[PDB]
């Protein structure tokens, strides 16, 4: 998808299920902002 | 180690190396606090 | 602005300047996602 | 307390009460780790 060979990917183990959902939200949140910088500037 | 069969473990992919180190710190930070609740109360 | 009398607002002291910028990013990140749920569904 | 005139302090507004408690935990978590580096090395 758009040559996902961009930044190197990694992986992290997160104990607890409630904590996992929380971290996942942070990752998606930053990705959302970063995904907005991919839109042509106004 | 102390029957690590406690809470279910999970895994999350984190793009970017700088971001990875940052999330890892948060995971270790919470584990540090949680690891302190394992000490007998004063 | 759109009756900002929504959820109660709060305040938190954050030591360190580098850490401050980091937390601010997380707050803006979540606000960005929450700000996206305000758009009419497709 | 130990000359708290160390790093400059700041403040951040966090909307939502549930979110506030969450950020507060992160701040305390990092402070806990940083507070551990204040102990003489083994």
């Amino acid at each position: 998808k758009k040559k996902p060979l961009d930044g190197e990917y990694f992986t992290l183990q997160i104990r607890g299920r409630e904590r996992f959902e929380m971290f996942r939200e942070l990752n998606e949140a930053l990705e959302l902002k970063d995904a907005q910088a991919g839109k042509e500037p106004g």
